[PDB]
């Protein structure tokens, strides 16, 4: 079973902090370096069963994640299963229809080592706990990069920059999270390296740990905006109102969180604040074919491309339980400023900021990697549907910088299409495993 004192907390919990910083590092030293590994930082290691107890969370959550380059600095050859992660992201961009001269030039290459994510609810602790790592370690450790990263203020807290309320979804782990209705309900081995039916062996020291798939995602907040406003729906209602619906149609579920399958029309914000209610859906509905029907919910949907539900078969009634293999657990946090007056009134971006995409999966064949390439990025997916030409995921799906066309996204006519620019800029990333607590002063500092 599921040891989860021994599991790093962002992984199944998250950090559940105002402010986060991913402190991206390279190993100069090993043997200063191990022994640090072990004396400073893995004692103050957060595990899941410390951050699922409210009186347990630390003034400063921590947790540590290494690249394949780093376990190699370290001494540590071992195979642990994962080609993707074995190769870096940098190598695995072309993969996503982007290319890494785009990218924040430290993440275009393999010289960094690790990633520490460190998170307080003020910036002030996070710096402490930097500058101690820094005196301690010295030139052992050293900063290649960072982004700092906040949870939106007021009203806003949870929802990412585009303003829809996000970490709604995700896998249940059988037996260890009790299911919601509508939640898919998984192997702990999809999520936790060598846990229940994850089938890839791996060595001893690495079970209990899991794959960070890190992404620094811009997002063009004002020309989302005014993008949904220009090609707004006709209808009865204001023109922003009709902007919303698009919007929700592009993502699958209204700002509030309603889902666009239970209510298709209007926002329903007590259906989006209700955990019970509001992911109780498959796609399908007696009385429409699946194939053919847009007028609930787009095949193109964000959240339809990245867990379809239904449209890989399985249960008609919830929950649906398709293609729990490729469940990822996230834990993104939004970056940057937020918009200010003259961005929106120019329609303009003038200022970075956008998701700080995390994403933990055992396999990133079938967990981060699949959703973006084989199922966002895939006109032709899911399959099976008329018109057949789906179109790409609106928020997150890629062609080499075209504008991406976009099918069923106008509930009046589900053969129209439109070609929408990019919303979402990738500034590249990692590829690092979160190491199991147990192996932080163990293996990795022998
Ligand atoms: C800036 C980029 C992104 C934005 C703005 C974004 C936004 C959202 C929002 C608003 C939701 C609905 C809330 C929820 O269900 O929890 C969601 C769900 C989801 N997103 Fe994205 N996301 C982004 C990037 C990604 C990427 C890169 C992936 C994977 C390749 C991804 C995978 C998912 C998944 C798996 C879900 C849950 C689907 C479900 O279980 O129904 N997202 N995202």
């Amino acid at each position: 079973s599921l040891n989860t004192i021994d599991i790093q907390g962002d992984i199944l919990v998250g950090m559940h902090k105002q402010k986060q910083l991913f402190y991206f590092f390279a190993i100069n030293d090993p043997a200063t370096f191990k022994t640090h590994l072990a004396s400073d930082i893995a004692p103050v290691v957060a595990s899941v069963t410390q951050l699922s107890n409210v009186a347990t969370q630390p003034l400063v959550a921590l947790n540590i994640a290494f690249s394949n380059t780093g376990l190699l600095a370290l001494g540590v050859t071992d195979n642990l299963g994962d080609s993707l992660f074995a190769n870096g992201q940098a190598k695995d961009a072309t993969s996503f229809k982007e290319s890494t001269s785009s990218w924040v030039p430290q993440f275009a290459g393999t010289g960094i080592h690790g990633v520490i994510i460190l998170a307080s609810d003020t910036t002030d602790l996070i710096d402490q706990q930097v500058a101690s790592i820094e005196s301690t370690f010295g030139s052992s450790i050293s900063k290649l990069y960072s982004l700092s990263a906040s949870i939106r203020p007021g009203n806003e807290a949870g929802h990412e920059m585009f303003g829809f309320l996000d970490g709604i979804a995700q896998p249940a782990i059988n037996g260890f999270n009790t299911p919601l209705p509508g939640q898919n309900i998984v192997d702990a081995g999809v999520i936790i390296t060598g846990a229940t039916n994850d089938p890839i062996t791996r060595p001893s020291w690495a079970v209990g740990g899991s794959f960070l798939a890190f992404r620094q995602l811009e997002q063009l907040v004002p020309e989302f905006n005014k993008y949904l406003l220009d090609n707004a729906p006709a209808g009865s209602g204001s023109l922003q109102a009709r902007a919303d619906l698009l919007g929700a149609r592009m993502v699958g579920r209204w700002k509030s969180g309603a889902p666009i399958d239970l209510t298709p029309t209007a926002d329903d914000p007590a259906l989006g604040a209700d955990a019970q209610r509001n992911n109780n859906f498959t796609y399908s509905h007696a009385g429409f074919d699946l194939g053919s029907d847009q007028s609930h919910c787009p095949f193109s949907a964000h959240i339809r491309k990245t867990r379809p539900r239904a449209d890989l078969g399985g249960s008609l009634t919830p929950p649906n339980l398709s293609a729990g293999a490729n469940s990822i657990m996230r834990s993104g946090i939004p970056y940057g400023p937020e918009v200010t007056s003259a961005e929106s009134a120019s329609n303009t971006t003038t200022q970075e900021r956008g998701l700080a995409g995390v994403a933990y999966q055992a396999q990133l064949s079938q967990g981060f990697h699949f959703l973006q390439q084989t199922w966002a990025d895939n006109a032709n997916f899911p399959p099976g549907k008329t018109p057949a030409t789906v179109g790409l995921d609106p928020i997150i799906g890629q062609n080499n910088g075209q504008p991406r066309v976009v099918n069923g996204l106008l509930p009046s006519n589900s053969s129209a299409s439109l070609s929408i620019p990019q919303f979402v800029v990738s500034h590249g990333g990692e590829y690092f495993f979160s190491p199991p607590i147990s192996a932080i002063g163990g293996r990795l500092s022998a």
